[PDB]
């Protein structure tokens, strides 16, 4: 077959980085009357993106033709897949022309194709590198219209370009978008934000007089932790790196951070999504069986990730650590409920009295053994969300299948529900409870800002905060 033969030769081309040969095969196919599929185009976009950007001559046919191939792909109305968008962006990155990168996205739009976040990157980051705020903001508005949500790198570059063009209104807006969408910021974004607050433009932006009750209403209206009404105060900002104590009080300024509620409707939506995701990956009957078991049991104040409690910081499964955690969860339950222990069925172990206790917990309605081949992470997560209770796990809950859960609701839910164990020589096991405040960028009623850094493990490393408060 002609298509089959092209594919083979393009795959060979892609294996060898043979861009000149891929371009000749592209032309030969046009001369032979062979129609290019989605697959064919995707290999060419990738192959073309291996071509260098020329400093010392006019652009090379590799990059130059890649863009013509992209435009021809879209005119054909070949249905894109995830490799299309990826390769399209690789080509855009290779070229380093934000305007042409932006052109590709405008083309997609014109032919009813939904662009991906990574399609916009080359445009945004390019325009941001060149200091062209106006075009960066055009790219941003375009993402917004296309309902593609930015992540931190995009928000950070917008922040940086706003700082570069002295655009204090845009700095403020991006800061709110970081609050809303990212919550805690990377080291590089943290440093950027500290620079902003120490800068002359920041010193010279503000108001001495404002409507105290209009701030009041916006605070109530936003959900708490911010007002969104603009920069307040005047003069130099006092900007310190600092920490919050255990009650959410800033050690620099003594402001008590707020605790922000989760709307129970978001929680219901999330619970549905969670069921939907689990059924796609689990054997439906296995997850349904747990749902039906759960409906018949409880109530629960805590759900334990048994495997994690057995294995965190251990060279092998520690029944002691599991059992000690169960006892401690029961001790903090106001009515002394046993926690729901989720374990794989291969455990339920080697010592007779431990086996008897596992069986006793099962007989008490407080243990569920997840079936052969299941991923027990779905089970403990669905249980804690459904029961609206504490979740006891040291699992980081970021990598692999937890990415499916998203980055708005789930992190907020985690913060309010997750209990982590820590162990010291002197004291043994401790339960580290949800904090009595929200770890998020916060803007107070008087215009004071507290900005938290993101960390791998906030029990391992004490979390750094920025405290930005007007000196008058
Ligand atoms: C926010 C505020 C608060 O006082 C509190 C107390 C106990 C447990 C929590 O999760 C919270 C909270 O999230
Ligand atoms: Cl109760
Ligand atoms: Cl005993
Ligand atoms: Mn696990
Ligand atoms: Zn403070």
């Amino acid at each position: 077959s002609p298509e089959a033969l092209l594919k083979q030769k393009l795959d060979m081309c892609s294996k060898k980085g043979d861009v000149l040969e891929a371009l000749r095969l592209y032309d030969e196919a046009r001369r032979n009357g062979v129609q290019l599929s989605q697959y064919h185009y995707n290999v060419l976009l990738y192959v073309c993106s291996l071509a260098e950007a020329a400093t010392e001559s006019s652009p090379n046919p590799g990059l130059s033709r890649g863009f013509d191939i992209f435009k021809q792909m879209i005119v054909d109305k070949v249905v894109p897949n995830e490799a299309t968008f990826t390769n399209g962006a690789r080509l855009a990155v290779a070229k380093d022309d934000p305007e042409m990168a932006f052109d590709m996205v405008k083309q997609m739009k014109a032919f009813g194709i939904q662009p991906r976040l990574r399609s916009y990157g080359p445009a945004l980051f390019g325009f941001c590198r060149k200091g062209d705020a106006d075009k960066a903001y055009e790219v941003d508005a375009h993402m917004v219209e296309s309902e593609v949500v930015p992540e931190e790198p995009e928000l950070a570059a917008l922040l940086k370009v706003s700082m570069d063009t002295k655009n204090a209104d845009k700095v403020y807006k991006t800061l709110q978008r970081l609050r809303d969408l990212v919550r805690q910021v990377s080291k590089s974004t943290f440093d950027m934000i500290e620079e902003w607050f120490k800068s002359e433009v920041a010193t010279k932006t503000g108001v001495k007089k404002w409507d105290v009750k209009k701030i009041r209403d916006a605070v109530v209206s936003g959900g708490g932790g911010w007002h969104g009404q603009g920069w307040l105060g005047t003069g130099k900002w006092n900007v310190k790196r600092t920490e919050m104590d255990e009650n959410g009080v800033c050690k620099c300024c003594k402001e008590k951070l707020v605790c922000i509620d989760i709307n129970p409707v978001e929680t219901e939506t999330f619970a549905a999504s969670l069921t939907r995701l689990a059924c796609e990956r689990e054997v439906k009957a296995n997850f349904n069986q747990f749902q039906e078991w759960l409906e018949r049991h409880g109530p629960f104040d805590a759900v334990i990730d048994g495997a994690n409690m057995g294995l965190v910081n251990q060279r092998s499964f520690s029944f002691f650590q599991l059992n000690n955690t169960v006892q401690r969860c029961q001790q903090i339950s106001p009515s002394k409920r046993l926690p729901l222990v989720i374990l794989h069925k291969s455990r339920v172990a080697t010592y007779p009295k431990n086996r008897a206790l596992l069986e006793k917990w099962k007989n008490a309605g407080a243990l569920y053994a997840t079936p052969p081949g299941s991923n027990d992470d779905w089970y403990w997560l669905y249980a804690a969300v459904s029961c609206k209770c504490l979740l006891v796990t040291n699992d980081e809950m970021r990598d692999h299948l937890f990415q499916l859960l998203g980055n708005s609701f789930f992190p907020r839910w985690k913060e309010k529900h997750q209990v982590r164990i820590s162990v010291t020589r002197e004291d043994g096991l401790k339960l580290n409870m949800p904090p009595p405040y929200s770890i998020v960028i916060q803007e107070s009623e008087d215009g004071t800002w507290h900005v938290p850094m993101s960390v791998e493990d906030d029990l391992q490393t004490s979390r750094q905060w920025l405290c930005a408060k007007r000196s008058k």
